[PDB]
This record gives structure tokens, sequence and C-alpha cells, in this order.
């Protein structure tokens, strides 16, 4: 495969997100440029439907690894952009500790030049007046490691990794990540090693946008195999 060739410049990226939380229903879109050459992201994401029910911080990880700079020694492990252009099935759980699950499928793909993220959310499980559906957590960045294996059984990779939420009283939200990917094409793609994803985030607010939304830079690395 030659999908890692459709990244070497700035890509165009389109998200849509459908979301229903314990029937609180909403979408999300965002926009922005992926450049994987560093392994960076530039992203703006609205809230269509007006308030968002759950906190920013939650959707963060749901809401592109085909963007990571996987180091020369390191490019038989992308799996992501081997995939490409046909793209891959990103499917999660997401245990949130001492509250609900999300349930998220996404279809990550070119349409022409853009990349296209599009998501189902599934909510369950969470209580009315908690840390989620009670906007109680920090609006800060979530940087830390995705672990990622083989899956040669579905010819795609698993994912797993905690996020560290923090709460507006002290206390840490621990959301517990599941995570399967599988290509949408039968060409081939690269079975990795076992490595990891390192993202750096800035989070921050645009003072011109009456939506609800949220401004995102990511910095994602790929490591965990020595030169």
């Amino acid at each position: 495969s030659k999908g890692e060739k459709l990244f070497t410049g700035v890509v165009p990226i389109l998200v849509e997100l459908d979301g229903d939380v314990n029937g609180h229903k909403f979408s999300v879109s965002g926009e922005g440029e992926g450049d994987a050459t560093y392994g960076k992201m530039s992203l703006k994401f609205i809230c269509t439907t007006g308030k968002l029910p759950v906190p920013w911080p939650t959707l963060k990880t749901t809401l592109m690894q085909c963007f990571a700079r996987y180091p020369d020694h390191m490019k038989q492990h992308d799996f992501f952009k081997s995939a490409m252009p046909e793209g891959y099935v990103q499917e999660r759980t997401i245990f949130f500790k001492d509250d609900g699950n999300y349930k998220t499928r996404a279809e990550v793909k070119f349409e022409g030049d853009t990349l296209v993220n599009r998501i189902e959310l599934k909510g369950v499980d969470f209580k009315e007046d908690g840390n989620i559906l009670g906007h109680k957590l920090e609006y800060n960045a979530i940087s830390g490691n995705a672990n990622i294996t083989a899956d040669k059984q579905k010819n795609g990779i698993k994912a797993y990794f905690t996020i560290r939420h923090d709460v507006e009283d002290g206390s840490v939200l621990l959301a517990d990540h599941y995570q399967q990917n599988t290509p949408i094409g039968d060409g081939p793609v690269l079975l990795p090693d076992n490595h990891y994803l390192s993202t750096q985030s800035k989070q921050s607010k645009d003072p011109n946008e009456k939506r609800d939304h949220m401004v995102l830079l990511e910095f994602v690395t790929a490591a965990g195999i020595p030169l």
C-alpha cells in the first residue's frame, strides 16, 4: 500500500458526529488541516444542535490517528495510513469510572482530497447529576499514550489506554478506552509490532464564536520501538 503518500502535504479534515447520551441527542461538526509530516492537526469543532449535553473533554478521543508522525524507522508499523484511501472502521467502548459508557463507530476515509471522519456515539447509564451530564470536568488538555497492537485475526489493530479527566473538585474521572480498527478495502495493510502514539494537545476557545465549540492543536508521534 501507498496510503502514506496521501499524507506528505497538508490535508483538509471534515468531522461529523451524531451522539445520543441517555437520550440527549446532539451533533458535532469539525473542520481543519492535518500535516502528518509534523504529526500535527489544527481543528475547530461546533455543536450544531445547540448546547453540548456532555463536556467537550469526553468527546476529544472520539473526534484521526492517520495524522500521527511515524518516524522513518517505524513506517512499517503505520496501519492507519496503509488503509487509505479506502479507509478504516474505528470502534471504541469508553468506560467512565462510576458513571456511564460510550460506544463509538467511525469511518475514516478520503472523499477526494478531504480526510473525513464520520462518527456515531451512543452513551448509556450516565448519572444525570454526575461529573459528565452535570458539566463538572476541567476544560484543559488531554495528553498521553495510546497503546497499539496487531489484530492479525481481523487484519487490523486494537488499542487501549486510560484518559485521566480532571474534575472541578480536585478528583480525577478515569475513562478506560478499548479500540478496534479494521480496513474498509481488501487491499493489503501494515500490521504493526507493539508501539504507542504519544499525543500533546492544546485546547482553546475562539472569542468571536457564539456556538458551543472547541479549538484543538494536536501533535501525535509514534514511539516505543528504538532506533
